[PDB]
């Protein structure tokens, strides 16, 4: 997007001392490991530290060719221009005992968004870029649930996950699709051409 060059650009213009301070806030917030009730996003300023040019980062999902900005909250306004972050879950900055949940409409006219998330397979990876850098996840579990079930979205102590959440079956949307990655080391030698 044009929206994510503006993110990339503004990040380089920020003192590290500041970037650090902002990340410290994010981590401290992420001790919400030690806790109440998520709201299925389809029916704030909590992430301000991470917010740069309106965005908390972008997510890159090579299998499906997406690089999509991430916005705080699940407000429909934002769910029209990218990925929303499910308030109540960890902020997408990784860490032991974190589980960030990122959600996005399927096949919106303005953007494809997560429309093709059914084509991600356990083993594929995705990446999150935030003020502090880039972190990598390898998909370890794909599963299908009813909209009122949230056990899978809570923090799993001692582990580091991000879940990508959308509705399914395609064009039916009766249930939700959860593509979950497990943190791995970020290795340049990241491959996008494949």
């Amino acid at each position: 997007h044009a929206n994510i060059n503006a993110f990339k650009e503004a990040v380089t213009k920020i003192d590290r001392v500041e970037i650090n301070r902002r990340l410290e806030l994010a981590y401290a917030y992420n001790a919400s490991i030690a806790g109440p009730a998520l709201k299925d996003p389809y029916s704030v300023e909590y992430a301000r530290m991470l917010e740069v040019k309106e965005q908390i980062g972008h997510v890159i999902i090579p299998r499906i060719n997406q690089d999509i900005p991430i916005y705080a909250g699940s407000a429909e306004e934002n769910l029209q221009r990218g990925v929303g972050h499910l308030e109540g879950t960890s902020l997408p900055v990784g860490g032991e005992s974190t589980h960030a949940v990122l959600t996005a409409h399927r096949g919106l006219p303005t953007a494809k968004l997560f429309t093709n998330l059914d084509k991600v397979t356990v083993g594929d990876r995705f990446y999150i870029e935030h003020i502090g850098g880039k972190i990598a996840y390898q998909v370890d579990q794909i599963k299908v649930i009813a909209p009122d079930q949230l056990e899978d979205l809570y923090v799993i102590q001692g582990e580091d996950h991000v879940t990508l959440l959308t509705c399914t079956p395609y064009m039916i949307n009766s249930h939700r699709l959860l593509v979950r990655g497990k943190r791995i080391p970020y290795v340049e030698k990241t491959v996008q051409k494949d």
